[PDB]
């Protein structure tokens, strides 16, 4: 008997309990993300500030919902308070100093197949835990992964709601309508592991021909980079971009899929991804 | 960086924290005003009855919202409670025991053209901060200003949102960023009309009342106006437009010069004071 | 920089520039076409004539964007002009004289696999071309692919876009970028039909009962005509004969199948097409 | 009897006539501007990149009626060409390489009361322009205002016609909303940084947004004491929060200090240093 406790807003003003800087740690879909301090504590916690409405509540509603995985970014508080005499949601979270995935990729001198598996292992967990929750991330991006702490053994964590949508012997499809908000997320994985295991983009720009290319689903695999890497991933990357969102994997296909369930029975060959990403700090803004 | 707290609703009983009299201090839009005390204090509070309901929330909500203004009454607390079997929005306010406005000028024996300013002024105060977190009152009357207390620097207050509603890159028109209709414009024409019994002691406009209203059919009548500045008179008359648009913007008000410099307005006696006693009558 | 200049309709009555006769050279969907004269130069040309109004219009905006690609039948002019006191298109062509496809395979005595793959990888370079602009051509058959001139090395060209429709940051999926139906899939259809006649010379859908065997998706691939030809293309067209739109292939994986990459590297294993072709002149009127 | 030629769109590819650079002149509101030369004639042109739809053939259609006018940027040329497999609007016209009105002012060490009469004077013809032919223009800020060369005796145009509309006694001659009392806004908020060298209206926010709808602003000194109380009342009258209480084009350009831009005093402002000096909050 699994019962977790609900949402309870505090009503307080949010100064009372924390400082709060105007560092910004973050841009979000609605509204940016602030370095605040705990006033008692001293430590230190991320405030993302939404305006009050239909938007902002369901954001908060989902991610809370979605805060008991341990890959997704922990809500510590929510508070509603008047800001400039409009209503307001304010969101705690924990501080996910370690920075961006692909911050902390750029920075060594190598990564291997083996730990891009371990890495699209947990971003697979948190889709996993949300699809099976009938949640839709619908923004699955670089940005939105970050990592705990810099220590080498943080934890990778997802975030930002604020695109999340509800998806709602007897046949799957006879147990509720359901359109394709989850195969989105399926793409996005795709993206994200082709960048993961080379360090570029499947998709280009040059631009409006990049458009073009996504719904033609023109991409390669080019030498020197996918040389190494097995047929078997590339296979796995060509199932998750397939351009019909029906043709796609789903998640618990993907985490069946060997190379993804056993992580360390994966080669350990070194990969190009941590110098091509340094080596493209230019078109990476 | 000000924030400023949300509105906590109380869900415990209130006779916990307050002994309820049945005294009624005044009569609500939408429900009666009894006096209460502080069960472990003493101390005399007023508590406002409401059903709830959308409408409620609104009143409750808003009125939270502008609380904060000096010249808006204070809600201490709002307590959900049942009552006969039904739920209910009590809303415990600050005491004021001054009394309404007009029955404090009517208590002297004489009344000024720099205190009518004052007055005025701090009315404009509450409607402007309404406005600018865009808020109409919609409601503006006699019976809607109290003061704190007896004492003789008591603060002006606006009470009752029961009217209240809601009114809705960087160089754009004000039409462009939001519709609002003339929710607005109608606190300036109350604002109008308080002024003008402010200066005289009667209303402007006296069934051939509600179109002297719409044609705009008023005068400045001697004796009582013939000491009062064609400056005032001409602040009334663009109050008083019957075209909602023509009408003054609260901000062009609170910068008009004789409300502004309130102390450099001529010391000159009204006939106020008697007026609104000698016509006790057709005041009820 | 490529810009292609627009279409410039000629207002002038076309009999200035050409002489009509009026030879028919095909039926189109909405109005026969024409051999005509240049006048100036005798060179030989196709005319078709469409009576005004937004479907003539369409087609004639949708075929000029279209006639860029080389296997797509060249638009030399486009006239407006009054016949019988009302408007009219008057589409001006390059003269396909090699004749239909299966005409010009119909007439030897021998068709090997590899020349399949180089027509088919023909066809295929046209459909992809328009899909790639976002126009499905909806009316891919055998009457719609004419040669240039009878001479060996001819090219083969696509014709009639009387059918033909309009289908409509950068790590987002494909199915958020525009909604699109199931109008593209339908000539991965015509490209597997077309495919199955090229190989042995009938069609997969025969002689009410035949309307039932195309939903059902009831053919087969049977001897003596399919017993050499390799399995990796009968499972090609199994793929492109899907009767659910969303399981077929698509234009990009199509052409990128090994069998339509290298031409050149596909078996001269010989077809009986070439003679089942001729030996049923009957049931093909 | 005055009939001016209508649009012949050209249909052939631009890159016959045109050499057609990379180098952006510019941000429009449905597409950028790019650097191109005659191919011919050597001469400098800017070329604006539409993709065809019905609201950039509005554009093409608006923008072209207002072309005739002397403070409005003139179309030379429209192409219609296709790129990458879909239809284009391509607009050519003559090239503003003065650059934009407050980056000439920003350049001195001084500028005048009466300097800023004349400008707001060639501003306020293009707006009656357009509104007499009814079109309200919607985008009327700094960076649509350009000139024509850096030479002293260039002329001021108006650019971009991304938002621009048609507006269709005087009310029981057609409907019209309040479409063009907001070009008689954008008037009097370029006006007040013409005089003084900041905007009316605040950042440092969401409190900024408050003060437009409420009609909070000031003329503070220094800059706004040597100024005329006459402007300031021009300005109060553009700057009315009621759009019905806002002055007309036609009022405008008949007040005295419009009217008589030479009869208006020399008097300095410090609008040139303010401008540089807070080159920061204008990104
Ligand atoms: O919801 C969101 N959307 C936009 C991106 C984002 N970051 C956060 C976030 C949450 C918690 N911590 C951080 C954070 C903390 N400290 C950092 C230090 C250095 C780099 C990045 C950091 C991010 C960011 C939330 C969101
Ligand atoms: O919202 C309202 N509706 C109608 C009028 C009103 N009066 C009040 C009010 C609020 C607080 N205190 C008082 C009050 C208290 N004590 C008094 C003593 C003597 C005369 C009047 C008094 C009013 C009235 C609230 C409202
Ligand atoms: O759009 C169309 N509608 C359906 C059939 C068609 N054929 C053509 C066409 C176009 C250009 N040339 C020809 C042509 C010319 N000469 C021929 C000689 C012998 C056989 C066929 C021929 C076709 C046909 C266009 C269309
Ligand atoms: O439609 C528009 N909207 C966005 C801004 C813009 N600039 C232009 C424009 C038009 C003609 N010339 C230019 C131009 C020419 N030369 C320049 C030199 C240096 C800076 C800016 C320049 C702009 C810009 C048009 C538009």
């Amino acid at each position: 008997f699994h019962v977790k406790s609900g949402l309870q807003i505090k009503k307080n003003a949010i100064i009372d309990d924390y400082k709060v800087t105007s560092q910004v740690l973050g841009l979000g879909i609605n509204g940016k993300v602030l370095q605040i301090f705990n006033k008692r504590t001293q430590e230190k916690f991320a405030l993302k500030m939404l305006q009050d409405c239909p938007k902002a509540r369901r954001e908060v509603e989902l991610h809370w919902r979605a805060s008991q995985c341990p890959h997704i970014v922990r809500i510590v508080d929510v508070y509603e308070n008047l800001y400039a005499g409009r209503k307001c949601l304010l969101i705690v979270m924990e501080c996910l100093d370690g920075g961006e995935l692909f911050s902390r990729i750029q920075d060594r001198g190598a990564f291997t197949e083996r730990e891009a598996s371990e890495i699209m292992k947990s971003i697979g967990e948190a889709i996993q835990y949300l699809h099976s929750i009938n949640i839709a991330h619908r923004d699955v991006k670089p940005e939105n992964l970050l990592y705990t702490s810099k220590r080498p053994n943080a934890i990778l964590k997802l975030t930002d709601f604020g695109f999340a949508k509800e998806t709602t012997y007897v046949a799957p499809e006879v147990l509720g309508p359901e359109k394709y908000d989850k195969s989105c997320d399926m793409w996005s994985l795709g993206v994200i592991m082709y960048i993961l295991l080379c360090g570029y983009p499947p998709f280009y720009s040059n631009s409006p021909g990049m458009k073009t290319r996504i719904r033609m689903g023109q991409y390669e695999f080019p030498n020197p980079e996918w040389s190494e890497v097995s047929e078997e991933v590339k296979m796995l990357i060509r199932n998750l971009l397939k351009t019909e969102p029906t043709q796609r994997m789903t998640i618990t296909e993907f985490m069946n899929h060997p190379w993804i369930m056993q992580s360390t029975k994966v080669p350990q060959t070194p990969l190009h991804t941590s110098r091509v990403l340094k080596e493209d700090k230019e078109r990476w803004e």
